[PDB]
């Protein structure tokens, strides 16, 4: 039971979703940027996270840039309602399994809570090698 809050433009997101399909699983894809989890979702995905609400945000888009975001004048809840107005402040991607739940940047941050190994070597877009045929960590 595998959930990814994916962007497709973004590289990390593509890499994270073939590391969870590599280990055997297809997820649900959650494009988030037109269906955002609702504030208690959020909520709990954060807390899941164990990072600061802060750690989420994304940085050089829009809504960060006009809305002043980069200054430290904004409560944690302040932060959580304007992901929930403007989507594209949340940073991607967000995976949860049964196992937990991660902000996989890293992609290969999802080797954490995957429960099934790579079932093969893997290889990020770009050449980078994450493991090797034999299922080790390079
Ligand atoms: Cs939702
Ligand atoms: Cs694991
Ligand atoms: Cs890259």
């Amino acid at each position: 039971n595998i959930t990814i809050y994916h962007n497709p433009a973004c590289g990390t997101s593509r890499n994270t979703l073939e590391m969870i399909r590599n280990s055997g699983t297809e997820p649900t894809i959650i494009l988030y940027l037109e269906n955002p989890p609702s504030r208690d979702e959020l909520v709990k995905l954060i807390a899941d996270m164990g990072i600061s609400v802060r750690a989420l945000l994304k940085k050089n888009v829009e809504p960060y840039e006009q809305l002043g975001l980069a200054e430290d004048k904004f409560t944690d809840d302040q932060l959580i309602d304007f992901m929930l107005q403007h989507p594209i402040l949340i940073n991607r991607p967000i995976v949860v399994t049964p196992l937990g739940t991660r902000l996989c940047r890293p992609s290969e941050v999802v080797l954490d809570i995957l429960q099934d190994a790579q079932k093969g070597a893997f290889t990020k877009e770009d050449g980078e090698k994450v493991v090797d045929e034999a299922g080790k960590r390079l």
